[PDB]
């Protein structure tokens, strides 16, 4: 299923009608889109990519010794987006039952929940103190305000970072009048002085974010819009500096706390409200959903996925000017040699990162005359993200009674997910995964350094097995460390064995320069998100992907910024398999 | 004196000996010795910036009503720097007579001491804790270990931030049987458990770190060279998270704890020891300094500062190979167009973000050809620093008692220079931060912003004499969130009146990229300094300036690379001002 054909050679003078640069997540939709609905034959739709695999930022590995996918990159969806959970799951999405879906996509994908473990037994280290996640909770069902060494404000004593952040979330929203009055039914104040909840809407949230008003008489933000406000800014006008540390730290690096769009980060932390949905992966490996992509775009006679090879730049003056708008020049990696490729549309599915690293002197990214493009670019934040799996001869963690789920730290590796054991050898694997609040320096010193990890023999991984990795083992001093970091997580009651195997991936390299992306504060979301779909008017030049979603962190994303620019620029109508109702914007 | 004539028109086809493209201080510096000695005519050694002013990272400031300078960038020297001394103060260094000086340079610069204020009045305010900065002391002389809220290991309770520093570094270095063995006499343990002291010289500092061994076998670190280990690494290594967390925010600005090569930081930490030494400032602006060295050079018929005039590219390929080795492309930016230059050599007096905004597919940046110029160009962080100065009606400060100095803080701003009051208005001057790494994020979001401070009157200060400042105001929301943090910050004990001027500059902006530089772990700093002064055996291409420098942070380190270069490449003896004795390295 995962053997999808890629091509690393060249065909010089391709004439073609759209070329899509990345075969990430948008750009195998976009294609997929493209031929399934017959708006071109499969020829005329080409993918390109640098890489040596498709999926970008998905990427599923099996590990010698564990019968079971780890993820280097994206691990899980939300049954809220419908497009990449239809495309998994098939349809209708209230057929509860999965044997009355209609699959939408022939590769065999197995929907299994995405283990979030019991806050009872999962760890938070914070200021050299071990709690349970629950602590909070259990402080408050015996009337009590749980201490810790942050120094909150005195009205916040005893609040978890969840409560705490609906606390800020629910006081600004309330603040303002006139989401009071509009929207007050939906966010809601209960019983206890810790709950509070939202039944805000994707469509309520796209109404809101460019109204909501910051309404605190002698905040230095008072009377601005939400929106051009830091959610660092927003979080410390809030709940003080000390507040801040706490939710930075205690948040985990799922939650997201840096200094972003406060109207874009209120969603992100307290979701677009349908509370019977539920986190889950694909038992096959998370990537599969961009192999199922791919493979229904293959199997059109003419589909190709061009490998290993980068695209370096694109003008309108060339000789064919009279069958074809565009001469892109691709570097094919394996002869480094220079091919042109004959195009009409060109669809980037590509990270900010990726469009800075193209040619930047061409008609359309030449900042002397796309200023407005260049600003656009330039609109959101370049996330780190780092990847290390670690395989252990035992889960060392079931000591603790941890089954699965999440630990948080203020410790540098700031969490680490207790992903699963293989049942026959006992061979089990940890995902340490960080880069947010400085981190990335921390660890950038200890990933650069030269001297591997040495791969070491465990039940059904022999060396020959495990030597087919050793050009992915994290360094020794980022392993010796991290193993350091656990064991003060974890405490002294537990023995922390040294991993056998490890795996790691810098999302920070090139082409990616980031895990994920964050609107910056200041930035009309709503109107660079059109714009980046089709910059230039004269010019079937299209971005989609991630980076310029408002999904951010999610395929989901990916697919929704695609799939506007297919029914926008591509004359293509919504798939059947695809519900009205899900709201895409204008 | 500061109106040294500026050239932003241009001389196509102009034919010269020495192009240097950097009107920074390693720029003019170059330019200055070169003439003076007679190595070349003036006309043949000319001095190019894209800039409007001479300078770089010296700019000094004259805001309405405040009748002295404020500093943008650099503030002040040590009198143990001896090339900027020198230049400064007149020669030799031993007359401690200033009347029996014989002056380097002719224009007036009046050397005063710089303010270094009274640890009993200065603030740390530290987890919402308001200390005096001597509190430590305090609590030591009283028998006493000061509590704070870090949860320090047991056998670090009590210490100050300078005394568990001096601790880390006396540790790091006696685990090293050779640094004990060799060195032990000039690394002091004294009475008290919080007496560390050090006697290393330069030159043994230039021993030390290329042999350094972290001896220490628990540590994830063990038999690594001190060079491939960060400061951050090292630090929580011995002193725990909550150690580096106590170090990096009472630290201040005086210390660099971002994860750079500890072998760098041991001696940037503990001083060059020289003691007698003092910090001092030029009456009529740090800038001064660079305006002296670029008068010096102007004095002579031919010489030329080309402002405004940005260097593209260069390329060995043009029509001239029989009398110049090389062509170089300005950008004329008061005209849009492009002009030639014919050279012989070329000085690089700019930091790693100007040379990676330079063309990199030229002969020599081009990473197919060059590799290894490109990894040495990436062997120094770029450390943000903005400059904010605010002018208030009175020195609120005063009301504690404090004249002068630095608070410290954990809040964002991290840190505030009570500058001076001008004794006609009272007007009184903040330099309110210099940002950092970790806060950048939360003030650029508020820099960013488009609505802008309004300059407001006060005594001798009219509207129409601050409006010609309007381009240079710091935005609202930075200055009502800075005003908020300095009032967290001294407590509700003063009142702080809004201020009626700012000034703000921010070092990120191209093609700067940073405040200063700080070398990687990991890297030969020894090898690549005599590499970045000349990279290419077969090439009269140099780069100096502070970036590369082993006395970052500092004018000390451009004028010290640009005198090795001179040494090296230029023919020059060490100048006759210059002691001897200073030492200057390979
Ligand atoms: C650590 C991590 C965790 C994540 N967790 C989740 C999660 O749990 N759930 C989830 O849904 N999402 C998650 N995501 C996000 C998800 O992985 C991405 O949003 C999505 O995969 C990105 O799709 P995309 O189309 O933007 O392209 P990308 O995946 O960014 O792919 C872009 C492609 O373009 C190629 N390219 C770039 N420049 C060139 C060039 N010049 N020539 C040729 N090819 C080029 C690249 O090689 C690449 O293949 C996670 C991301 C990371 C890093
Ligand atoms: C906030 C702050 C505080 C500081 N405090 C002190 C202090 O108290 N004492 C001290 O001694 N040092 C201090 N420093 C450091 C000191 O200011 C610098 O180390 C020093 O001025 C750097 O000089 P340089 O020769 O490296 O060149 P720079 O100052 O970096 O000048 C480089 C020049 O190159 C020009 N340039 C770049 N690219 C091009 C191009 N393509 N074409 C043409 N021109 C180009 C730029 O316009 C610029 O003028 C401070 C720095 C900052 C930011
Ligand atoms: N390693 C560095 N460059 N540190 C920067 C510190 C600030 C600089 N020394 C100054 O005097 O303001």
């Amino acid at each position: 299923n995962k053997n999808t054909p890629l091509n690393s050679g060249k065909h010089p003078d391709l004439k073609i009608e759209v070329a899509i640069i990345g075969a990430g997540t948008s750009g195998l939709y976009t294609a997929y889109r493209l031929v399934t609905d017959k708006k071109f034959k499969a020829h005329d739709v080409q993918i390109f990519d640098m890489n040596n695999k498709l999926g970008g930022r998905l990427e599923s590995v099996i590990m010698p010794g564990m019968n079971f996918w780890g993820e280097l990159g994206g691990m899980r969806y939300l049954t809220s987006q419908q497009i990449v959970t239809t495309l998994i799951e098939g349809y209708p999405l209230s057929e509860k039952d999965p044997n009355k879906r209609t699959p939408v996509l022939k590769d065999k994908m197995t929907p299994v929940p995405f283990p979030m473990g019991d806050p009872s037994k999962l760890l938070m280290y914070l200021r050299k103190e071990r709690f349970k996640q629950n602590a909070w909770n259990e402080a408050q069902k015996k009337g009590e305000k749980l201490p810790t060494r942050y120094y909150l404000n005195e009205n916040d004593l005893g609040f978890s970072s969840d409560q705490l952040f609906n606390k800020i979330i629910y006081d600004v929203l309330m603040a303002d009048p006139w989401v009071a009055e509009t929207y007050g039914s939906k966010i809601i104040k209960g019983s206890s002085v810790y709950d509070y909840s939202f039944k805000l809407t994707s469509r309520d949230w796209d109404d809101i974010k460019p109204k909501l008003v910051y309404n605190f008489p002698n905040s230095p933000y008072d009377q601005r819009k939400v929106n051009d406000i830091g959610f660092w800014n927003l979080i410390k006008d809030q709940v003080s500096q000390e507040g801040y540390e706490f939710l930075a730290n205690a948040g985990g690096y799922y939650s997201n706390t840096i200094n972003w769009n406060s109207a874009e980060a209120f969603p992100y932390m307290v979701g677009d409200f349908s509370a019977g949905t539920i986190y889950k992966t694909i038992e096959e490996g998370y990537d599969s959903i961009a192999y199922a992509v791919a493979n229904s775009y293959m199997e059109h006679e003419g589909a190709c996925i061009w490998s290993e090879n980068k695209l370096l730049t694109f003008t309108k003056d060339h000789p064919l000017t009279n069958t074809h708008k565009y001469e892109l020049t691709f570097l094919n990696l394996k002869t480094n040699t220079q091919w042109k490729v004959y195009a009409n549309s060109i669809v980037l599915a590509m990270p900010r990162k990726s469009l800075e690293l193209l040619d930047q002197n061409n008609f359309f990214f030449n900042i002397n005359k796309n200023s407005v493009l260049n600003n656009n670019i330039r609109s959101v934040i370049m996330e780190p993200a780092f990847a290390i799996l670690m395989g252990f001869e035992y889960p060392w963690w079931k000591e603790l009674g941890i089954d699965s789920g999440h630990s948080i730290t203020d410790l540098p590796m700031r969490q680490c997910y207790y992903f699963g054991t293989d049942p026959e050898t006992n061979n089990s694997m940890l995902l340490g995964s960080y880069g947010d609040m400085e981190t990335e320096t921390f660890w950038k010193a200890l990933s650069d350094d030269k001297v591997l990890f040495e791969v070491k023999a465990a039940k059904s991984a022999s060396l020959r097995e495990l030597h087919q990795l050793d050009d992915v083992q994290a360094t020794k001093l980022m392993v010796g460390e991290l193993m350091n970091q656990l064991r003060e997580l974890h405490g002294d009651t537990v023995t922390i064995p040294e991993p056998y195997v490890t795996y790691f991936k810098d999302w920070t390299d090139e082409p990616f320069g980031a895990g994920y992306h964050a609107w910056k504060a200041g930035f009309s979301v709503e109107n660079v998100m059109p714009y980046m779909r089709k910059p230039l008017t004269d010019e079937q030049i299209h971005i989609c992907g991630e980076a310029y979603s408002d999904q951010q962190g999610w395929v989901e994303g990916a697919f929704c910024e695609a799939e506007k620019m297919l029914q926008e620029y591509f004359g293509l109508d919504r798939p059947y398999w695809l519900s009205p109702d899900y709201y895409l914007g204008w």
